[PDB]
């Protein structure tokens, strides 16, 4: 099946735009990345940076994970990110989301060889 690293790319990477350009960004992106097929994924974050920049975070600041594992890393720099959160009234098939653009550090869990992001934990 889809590997955790590949799923991370599909769910969290947006290297083609420097930032969310409209309030409709999330509605469109959540569908384009197949996150509303049989259920509206309630919350998601997209990172507007190159894949290389996000992958590099795995060798940046090692920080504690919520789950106690030792594989979480925080980026040294802020990155352009868009937070997407399903509205309280949203429902299939037309999932509705609130779009929020900001510049924050990201925290991801890394695994494998190559040692790359497999889960997006939070943005600070």
């Amino acid at each position: 099946k889809e590997t955790a690293a590949a799923k991370f790319e599909r769910q969290h990477m947006d290297s083609s735009t420097s930032a969310a350009s409209s309030s409709n960004y999330c509605n469109q992106m959540m569908k384009s990345r197949n996150l509303t097929k049989d259920r509206c994924k309630p919350v998601n974050t997209f990172v507007h940076e190159s894949l290389a920049d996000v992958q590099a975070v795995c060798s940046q600041k090692n920080v504690a994970c919520k789950n106690g594992q030792t594989n979480c890393y925080q980026s040294y720099s802020t990155m352009s990110i868009t937070d997407c959160r399903e509205t309280g009234s949203s429902k299939l098939p037309n999932c509705a989301y609130k779009t929020t653009q900001a510049n924050k550090h990201i925290i991801v869990a890394c695994e494998g060889n190559p040692y790359v992001p497999v889960h997006f934990d939070a943005s600070v």
